[PDB]
């Protein structure tokens, strides 16, 4: 959803400070009869403050919408406040307020940051600087690449001198969980954005083949690996393409010894400018088996097990 | 009930400050043997403070009274305090204390104000001035007309540039709910007491015919519409008449394009001084169908639905 | 689903007797690796009997399918037995077994018949002849028209000398309920398929305008009225058209004073052979208001209420 | 309610056999649109059998009626069957069917008989003859006087060689309990309708003064004492009068040493033909204290206690 | 129990300050092997502080004692603190510490004072002076007479210009409730220890005969009436005698028009110095009925009821 | 455990009929003081019948034994009866009774047969002949090889024209479940003990690599595959060896293209007569990768997924 679904602008000494919406003001808005000429204008509930532009009605779950977010939960407020604390430290101007708020961000990524922020064991609970950087990345107001320190978090299922593998807890989310109960997905972040040895790539690749053999190692190109069911690569190919198509934009293919062969092809075809069908095609054909970089990984792990 | 059911007067530097009753002192009073010459005098429980005049015994629910209020709930205290905070800001004199306290007010209206007052999302939670004005109106110590800002509240089911429609939550009240579980009623307040366009009246009327076709649009004449079941107009006619009969008094017929035809007649007959039977009669006859002000409203909404 | 999802054929003295599937045999089948040349052949579980042809896998809900039926419930068995008791009384031949079983029937309609069949207050609980006729109609092996006696049932919300209005209890179904919790739909059956007076049509039409004003009176053309939300007429138009398109077929427009104006147009355009767009178009335009057959109905009911 | 609220007549070999109503047929009826010329005619639900004449709608509790009976409980069926088993043994004729069914009987009295009938410890559970006589008395098709054997039952709180005192369990009834939770009432039946000694009257009177001092000993004149709160004598006086007024009739004043002084006066004034006001008046005046028949009773019981 | 069951002495600047026992130190003590020469000496648990003299083992409930108190409840601590706050304000000396602590007090009376003390509606919650006086009376370190203000409290069932009647809530006590579930007892305190009119005595006596006819009005002679079951007067006679026998002492017969005839006799015989048998005898004989002071009380109340 | 833990012999007309033990007789036995010369003799409880020889005390779980069985569950009885129904159909003689009962059988295998036997969907519920054969195999009184029809059962996770793969439900067993909650194990039975094509072996092998990559395909040599965690092969190697060592014996290596390479080696070394260390050694070394029989299986399944 747009950042304009969580807060509204407010002039306060030349600078713009962002304020969170009360869920009841949103509720009033969803029952309000607005003019087509005001759908893009914030709404005054009179009783519970300002509400989002009524043109975003589809972002909030109601009795006939389960495709939006659960704005009546406390997580909506926590997430809104997180976005506000971030935007407030930018001192946006009377000309970006619009561009900034119309930005679409990942809700699951923000709620995941709230979970990190509130855990006193998480480093984010203690560093407003790290928390800030983590959030700016998520709301698209940063140039940095998400790494382990600034990751959205989740449950750690594998740690290496080079990477940290997380199990995404979207099914358990309060704000906008995933409805498909068969959902399983993992994210691998780079601990440090520096040179990674072969022994550390081999340690990870081995873990991925043995522990997650039914998963395809892909990437959305922003610096982290995404471990998803093969029966889901298609949908990912579509979303990443649609995104690339938005030229109006950098992509990181990541380590080719880790990314699934077909995904690397599909993505390189895309980075070369090709069409969708041309790309998608590559993703389906049983390409020529590349020279396995780390052979034996499977057998070794298997033998260790046997002891 | 009388305001004297929630508090008692107390001289404190020439001015009169009102104090709330402890529920246990009320309980003692209900078991007390008082003299007919003291029924109008406050009662001393000796143990829990001062209690209301024993002549009001019928206002409190007991084992043989369900026609009163649940004074042992916390809502009784919250409501009492609300009344006290209001009266204390008037600095009543040694001659009105009686007149003021003998005033009958709507308990459901006060408990509704407590619910608004305690919600941090409601503007009343932040404006003691607005809260004050809202309460003074309710306890009859104000000249202002209840509008959206100062309304008793409830659940907002429709908002317009001109009105706000609330669903009265009386069934859920702790202090003195409605016992009839088949009860449904809505209130429409004017957002601003100023000139209202036709397009905004049409937006409301359309909503009332489509969404509440089994409801009659009436008014008790204090500036707001009351949406009630047709099978309840009779009782309303009686209560509003009885009230008018109390000449010892202004009435607002409100917009004639909104108020149910028969109700407007019944009320105008009343504002002209007529009798009850003369009025009630008008309310039952299938009067001549007036020239529909906004024709087509029904069909339009219906067609929108179909898309 | 196809009737072949509930039972399988079995030669037994020249005649074909149908046997119900065990849910565990279906489960085995859903885990079975079948050859593309056997997808249309019944499956042997070896342990729990015969299962349906694996080409119907999509009819049964699993961890990745919620678009099918809950075959593990007792209702699956009850429904299967109902279908079997019906087919067994036909003595199908070695040439129809296929045609008969490949017939698609409404599961909600069958489960509704089980609910009637098991209630000792329902006449079906006592007439295997009426139960039979009711089921044959539902499984498409009958020429008769569903009337009140043979209806699928539900909760009776209005009864007339001529019609009976039922509230469809699909949300509560065990076998294949409706997932959309905002679903509300009613069915009106003719008590007797004979001449219906005007006073009895007027009694019904009045009830439909007052009690169900937000509902469009339509029909799927098999002899009964379907009362659905206007925001659902579109989907109905599609399903009825798709069905009509299946020329490889009779349609009953029903009483034109009852069916919604636009639906009658949409359907007559269809009975004339027209295209989809040509028809659908009629359904959206605010046609010229036909001469109201029973005027005043609204006001009368309203006045009765007021007493 | 009328006996016609539980069953309907049916010719079966010159005699009339009564059949119980299905609760669902009653429900259909309550939603049926009947003609004013058929309100007194049984109703055909088409689906659940015959229902009572729609003119009795007020006898059944619905969403807007709590003044009737809970016909959907099993007790409705049990009670209906009890009434049927009784009427069926009378072989009513083609001319009384109406008179018999229009008879108003006490529902609480019948449900009380069902409770006795189903307890294997109660003699009624074993004597269909005694059960029959008990029911005929209750439905007004008998000349006998209710005594201990044929009483409606309840909880036995005192037994004497001459009487049995029962605590009426109406608050616990399923079919038509009493809604006023402050209700307490007892009934005293004569074990044998023969000469009762003074020592046995004294034993009872003593128990009534010591154990039930806040209760007035009255009677509805059908042979049993009714022990009710003094704050309820008024309502009883009205109901017994209204009943007496129905000349279109015998009354038993019962033992004058037991019946409350004022009640005996009120009732004798009634048996003499007087008006209501003339009677009611007697009930309120502090009449001249009659010569206490059994003096000392109080002190004795008190002294026994002290040991 | 002795006050020495709740606290122990401690020299602190010439004065003696009392400290509460930890329940765990009591528990240790109950498992301790003490010498017969130390049974009267406080016990050191080493781990949880000082405990009471092991000679009081019988005051605490254990697995084989239900005749003591539940020292592990919070009420034990609250009660101990109440006793401490009282004794600490006396500044007892190095010669009374023993006499003071060996004093037996009523636990139910103290726990009742804790309940008053903690209720913010009770005046004791606000007056440490009144709380103090109330406690000193209870622990026998005061000359004052318990009146309504300083009563042990309970549920108020009747209030008069002169008296307040309380229902003792011993069954609900945490520290040392009454085990006999059939227990019911009331206490009547004098609001003011001054001249009481006849009309106010008559108001009370009337309430006692009508509302509590099975109760004997007695007194333990310390200024308040005790309303107990006649089947309990005997036990009371014994306890009051045993107490009187403790000459090593003033008694208040109270109003003779209120106290049960026999109790007044039994007590006057005692105040004259007589033996137990001589007294007890008076309590059983059906003495000559004294000239009823307020005749008619019964009939009046009865007549009021009837209206 | 020994079959002598479930029943005892009894001469009845030259033949020996087996009777089940009452759990209470076992309990008595576990508290009985027996002589070392009777430990092998059945025990008479006197009160609950005959119990097992006290030398088997270790087979029953008590307060200090969790290594046995839960003989107090109904499953103990059901299992005992199953064993009895089997032995009774053999008509054992006065010379085998001992040999037969001292036979150790798998309890989990028997309880699994009870679960099949009681399910009306399972073929065993209908064939006492098949049930019999299945049980005789399990208790070691049969020459037949367990196949799908006669398998111990469980949850079917894969079915082929040639095999059926079951998930062992030992964790859920009542009689003697597995305590290690991390336990997962599957069994693959041959549907028919006949020639199996390559396409059907390939279908299975593909399923085993994709769906169970962390599992080693082994066998205990009685005709079925056992799918266990690699971290469990060691324990299996020990149990199968210990068993082989019991020469006082046939082994089926099964299809070498399916059994894990190392397991085939370990087992062939055993079938050749070798020692334990010699065998175990083979199981650990990373043997030379044999020529993959069905290459590509992995990639194909993976590609199918992607569609
Ligand atoms: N309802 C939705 N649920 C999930 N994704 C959506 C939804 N709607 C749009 N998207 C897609 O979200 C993006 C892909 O999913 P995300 O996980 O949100 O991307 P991402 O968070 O940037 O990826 P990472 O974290 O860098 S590996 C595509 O740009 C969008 O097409
Ligand atoms: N127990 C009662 N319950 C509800 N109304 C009562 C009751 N007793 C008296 N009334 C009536 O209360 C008034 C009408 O109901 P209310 O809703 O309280 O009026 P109101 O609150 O002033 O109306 P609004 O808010 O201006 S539309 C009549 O003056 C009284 O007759
Ligand atoms: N999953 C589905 N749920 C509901 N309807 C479906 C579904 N799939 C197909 N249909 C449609 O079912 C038919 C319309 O719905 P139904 O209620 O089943 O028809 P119907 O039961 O014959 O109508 P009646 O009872 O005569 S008014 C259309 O022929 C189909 O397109
Ligand atoms: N809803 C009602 N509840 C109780 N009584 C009613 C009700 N409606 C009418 N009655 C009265 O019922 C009768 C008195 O109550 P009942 O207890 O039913 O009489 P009764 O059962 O004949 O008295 P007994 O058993 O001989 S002492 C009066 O004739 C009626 O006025
Ligand atoms: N376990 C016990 N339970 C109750 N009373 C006891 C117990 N043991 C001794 N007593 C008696 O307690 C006294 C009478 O009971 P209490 O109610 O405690 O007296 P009291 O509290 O002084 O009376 P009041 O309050 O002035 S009317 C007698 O002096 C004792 O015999
Ligand atoms: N407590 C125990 N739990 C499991 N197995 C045991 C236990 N005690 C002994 N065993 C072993 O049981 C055998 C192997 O386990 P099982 O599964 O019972 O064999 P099995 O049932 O014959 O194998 P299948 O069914 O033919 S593949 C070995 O012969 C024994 O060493």
């Amino acid at each position: 959803a747009e950042l304009a679904c969580f807060c509204y602008p407010h002039l306060e000494n030349d600078s713009y400070k962002f304020i969170p919406f009360n869920n009841l003001a949103i509720k009033a808005m969803l029952t309000a009869k607005v003019d087509k000429k005001d759908m893009d204008k914030f709404y005054d509930s009179i009783i519970y403050g300002i509400a989002p532009p009524p043109q975003f009605k589809k972002r909030y779950n109601t009795n006939d919408n389960s495709r939006g977010m659960n704005f009546e939960t406390i997580m909506f407020t926590k997430v809104a406040m997180l976005i506000c604390e971030a935007l407030n430290s930018l001192k946006v101007t009377q000309a970006n307020v619009s561009n900034v708020l119309s930005r679409v961000v990942s809700i699951r990524h923000l709620e995941n940051l709230v979970i990190r922020k509130e855990n006193p064991q998480d480093i984010l609970f203690h560093s407003k600087d790290l928390l800030l950087k983590s959030t700016l990345i998520a709301i698209g107001q940063s140039k940095e690449i998400e790494t382990t320190i600034t990751a959205e978090g989740g449950e750690i299922v594998f740690q290496n001198a080079a990477f940290t593998m997380w199990k995404l807890t979207y099914l358990e989310h309060q704000l906008m969980p995933i409805l498909d109960q068969n959902f399983i997905e993992y994210k691998v972040t780079l601990n440090e954005d520096k040179p990674i040895s072969d022994v550390h790539v081999k340690e990870l690749v081995a873990e991925l083949r043995w522990q997650y053999n039914k998963f395809a190692v892909i990437t959305h190109g922003k610096g982290a690996y995404r471990i998803v069911k093969y029966s889901s690569v298609a949908n990912h190919a579509d979303r990443v393409y649609a995104t690339f198509k938005s030229n109006v934009n950098d992509f990181n293919l990541l380590d080719q010894r880790i990314i699934w062969q077909n995904w690397y092809a599909f993505t390189s075809s895309m980075k070369q400018g090709n069409t969708l069908d041309v790309c998608k095609r590559l993703l389906f054909q049983k390409m020529k088996p590349e020279k396995n970089p780390f052979k034996g990984l499977s057998t070794d792990r298997k033998m260790d097990e046997v002891s």
